[PDB]
């Protein structure tokens, strides 16, 4: 596959302790060779003032999915870290949970990118979603 | 002020109820002629594995201070959606309180562009956003 570090969907759940990704309902449902999935609900946790699936929890869905990707690509002695972010918010969600999907678009030894899509409980994609990040050490 | 919609501190902190924005603790802390501002805790709820705040916390001060700006610039009937985030991440963030600082870069009619930026304690920039939103009808 393509990732450095091996470790299991309990481990990967369990690293999120005390955390914003905790605290979204965040949860990763999928370690495949080189895709990275996790879901998060569509409640009053991750609500705007209207209803909606605010636009941010997308984000933060993705920026999270990304990062931990990246992880998972590093050396015993290395560190991962979000640069920057970006999303486009295509369609509205306003009810359910969705799920991100997480793929590599380059792994380089001193930075990366990431592709993160957001899809509702119908598969609609809703948010896309692009990472860079910063491998240090 | 700028604004279509004169509204409180008060006015605008009662719309968190129940959202993503009580739940990450952010509450707007001044609204000017033409310029919003919100605080957000860097603690448990908006932190990442190695308690740094969680970039995807960030995005989502930005995305609900721009989200709310352009909220109100709308006349009545008329809605306001977020389309386009951007972040990038400077100086990582560990203890205390960050800001967020949102003004206007372009009001148009149907598309408008804000700029974030989320300073920590010191006063130092921590991560610089964009939102771009979409009026209508
Ligand atoms: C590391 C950089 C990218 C480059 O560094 P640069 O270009 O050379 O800039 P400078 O070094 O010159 O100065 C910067 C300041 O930073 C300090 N510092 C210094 N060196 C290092 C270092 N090696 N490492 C760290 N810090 C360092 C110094 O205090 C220095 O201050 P000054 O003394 O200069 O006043 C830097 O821009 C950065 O840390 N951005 C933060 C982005 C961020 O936090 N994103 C969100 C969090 S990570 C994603 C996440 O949420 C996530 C992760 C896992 C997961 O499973 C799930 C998840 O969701
Ligand atoms: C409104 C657009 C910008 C226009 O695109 P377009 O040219 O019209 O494209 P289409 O019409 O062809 O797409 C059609 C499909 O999607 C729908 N559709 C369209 N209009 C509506 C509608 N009014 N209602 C329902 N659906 C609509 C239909 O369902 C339709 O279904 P299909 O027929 O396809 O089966 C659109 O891109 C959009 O809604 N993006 C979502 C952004 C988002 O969710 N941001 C995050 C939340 S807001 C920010 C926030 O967090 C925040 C706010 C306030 C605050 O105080 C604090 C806060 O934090």
């Amino acid at each position: 596959m393509i990732w450095k570090r091996h470790l299991t969907l309990d481990e990967l759940n369990a690293t999120s302790d005390n955390t914003m990704v905790a605290h979204l309902g965040i949860v990763y449902t999928r370690l495949g060779d080189d895709v990275l999935e996790a879901e998060m609900p569509v409640d009053t946790r991750t609500h705007q003032p209207f209803g909606l699936l605010h636009g941010g929890a997308s984000a933060a869905l993705a920026e999270t999915l990304g990062s931990m990707a990246g992880f998972m690509m590093t050396r015993d002695g290395q560190c991962v870290v979000g640069t920057e972010l970006n999303a486009t918010h295509h369609r509205p969600v306003s009810e359910g949970k969705v799920r991100g999907v997480c793929q590599p678009l380059h792994l380089g030894r001193q930075n990366q990118s990431w592709e993160i899509v957001v899809f509702d409980e119908q598969g609609r994609r809703c948010c896309t979603c692009r990472l860079g990040t910063a491998v240090l050490g």
